[PDB]
């Protein structure tokens, strides 16, 4: 659905965005595939604490893209 497309935003820790990513980019490919969001890394900013991640998609795939994110850092 077209109208159900909406924009997220979140802040991963720093520590933490490699877990996010993975090794290739596979961590980060996986969430994308099994949530069906669009899920988009924003450039880093030296001296900053944490990495920006902007997530579009259904109210329902931003969740559980969220929440995959989520499991990936436990």
């Amino acid at each position: 659905p077209l109208g159900s497309q909406t924009t997220h935003e979140l802040t991963i820790p720093n520590n933490l965005i490699g877990c996010i990513i993975g090794r290739q980019g596979a961590n980060i490919n996986e969430i994308r595939q099994m949530s069906g969001a669009q899920i988009k890394i924003a450039n880093p900013v030296e001296g900053s604490s944490g990495r920006q991640v902007t997530i579009t998609g259904s109210a329902a795939s931003i969740s559980l893209a969220q929440y995959l994110i989520n499991a990936r850092l436990s």
